[PDB]
């Protein structure tokens, strides 16, 4: 599912998201707009390492979600990466909330830091009721 905006900005607000660990919907918006376009079912493969990112956070096999096929890797979310992709976000969420609770916080998702840190976010939830 390709979520539209607003319609991801109150999913996530409804799901807990407004403020976790810190972090403002705004900035979670910002997340998901650069990590996959709002895209659930969005899957990126890296070939320098052999893990994938999946769903609408993009959330890496090495360490997140099990895949089966990632050397080494662990399921910190407890999750099959099957579960990241979704159009219920419910699990993705879980998952990104887990993400966060370790020392980085919203800095673990190195495009975040790229495209929304010490920046302008208010525009991603703008007239969304939120």
């Amino acid at each position: 599912k390709v979520f539209e905006r607003c319609e991801l900005a109150r999913t996530l607000k409804r799901l807990g998201m407004d403020g976790y660990r810190g972090i403002s919907l705004a900035n979670w918006m910002c997340l998901a707009k650069w990590e996959s376009g709002y895209n659930t079912r969005a899957t990126n493969y890296n070939a320098a390492d052999r893990s994938t990112d999946y769903g609408i956070f993009q959330i890496n096999s090495r360490y997140w979600c099990n895949d089966g096929k990632t050397p080494g890797a662990v399921n910190a979310c407890h999750l099959s990466c099957s579960a990241l992709l979704q159009d219920n976000i419910a699990d993705a969420v879980a998952c990104a909330k887990r993400v966060v609770r370790d020392p980085q916080g919203i800095r673990a998702w190195v495009a975040w830091r790229n495209r929304c840190q010490n920046r302008d976010v208010r525009q991603y939830v703008q007239g969304c009721g939120v």
